[PDB]
């Protein structure tokens, strides 16, 4: 089976948890803690390693933004440090193209990054690429058809409905059609030919709305809203279904996990995380050991 891994997050302070959910049987496993607690990080998978990227350690003893890339091997249930990024990136978004990891945006203190860098596992090296046209933290990132999309976020002044696309062979960013909704800290992922943006914060409210961008039509369309309003949710795709994990609804750090069936256009509660949290990193890979 493949599992949905949730790494880090926030409740009262930044968390070190790594836990893995099995959609086939409803079970959660607690696995090895992150070496450093972090919220506002991103997860991704390349070649059966799980990567935790960026974030911030919000702790009683200080707040430290992370430039870390940490490598988890499910076969050994151990974390190893991999090469650090050029800069700390809190409230980061990540995407994988052709075995390479793109780290997009995020903050370092009051610095809101437009910069983007790319990691090569074979060399354990990061290299900067062209920066986005817009500074974005709490940025949603997805990959469709080997193109990288940066969606919404916060530019240091305004939360954003704008989005843009990176063309690797041109090393160039271009704006796409903006969303219908301003969203910072949305969950962004890809399913079929569409980029989904679920939830987020608009500077006033946490959102339950969900909309999707069809690369062929260049339009955003709303689908059914989630059962819960959520900002700083985790999101992933497992077998043609979107799963959203946790986040903040204006009142509670949610343990709710919901999944979306695109054929019925419905959201269903699927499970609860072992404890409520937001700002997690999420990805899917093989079950450990
Ligand atoms: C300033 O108020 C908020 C800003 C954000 C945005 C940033 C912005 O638009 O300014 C944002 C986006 C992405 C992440 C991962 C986070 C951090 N996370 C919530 S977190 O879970 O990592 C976290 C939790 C509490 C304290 C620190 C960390 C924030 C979302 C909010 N939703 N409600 N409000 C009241 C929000
Ligand atoms: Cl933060």
């Amino acid at each position: 089976g493949r599992l949905i891994y949730t790494a880090g997050g926030y409740f009262r302070q930044s968390l070190s948890y790594l836990e893995a959910y099995n959609p086939s049987n409803g079970s959660w496993l607690r696995l090895a803690d992150l070496q450093v607690p972090r919220s506002g990080l991103a997860g991704c998978v390349v070649g059966g390693l799980l990567y935790a990227v960026g974030g911030r350690n919000n702790s009683p003893d200080g707040n430290t933004d992370s430039s870390a890339l940490d490598c988890y091997n499910p076969m050994t249930n151990q974390w190893s440090p991999c090469a650090s990024m050029s800069v700390p990136r809190n409230r980061i978004g990540v995407g994988v193209i052709d075995g390479h990891i793109y780290a997009v945006g995020g903050s370092h203190g009051c610095i809101h990054h437009s910069s983007v860098e790319r990691y090569e596992p074979e060399r354990d090296e990061w290299h900067l690429v062209a920066p986005m046209l817009t500074r974005r933290i709490g940025v949603g990132v997805a990959v469709l058809n080997r193109l990288l999309y940066a969606v919404g976020g916060f530019d240091g002044t305004n939360r954003l409905n704008s989005a843009e696309c990176y063309y690797p062979e041109r090393n160039e960013w271009r704006m796409i059609t903006p969303m219908n909704t301003i969203r910072s800290g949305a969950g962004v992922c890809v399913l079929h030919n569409c980029i989904y943006a679920a939830g987020g914060y608009d500077g006033q409210d946490q959102l339950n709305s969900v909309e999707r961008y069809d690369v062929e039509t260049e339009t955003w369309t709303f689908v059914a809203p989630m059962r819960h309003h959520r900002s700083a949710l985790g999101i992933t795709v497992h077998q043609g279904k979107i799963y959203v994990l946790g986040g903040y609804d204006g009142h509670t750090f949610l343990d709710s996990v919901e999944c979306y069936d695109p054929d019925s256009d419905t959201w269903s509660e699927v499970t609860r995380m072992t404890s409520g949290r937001s700002g997690v990193g999420v990805a899917v890979t093989m079950e450990p050991c």
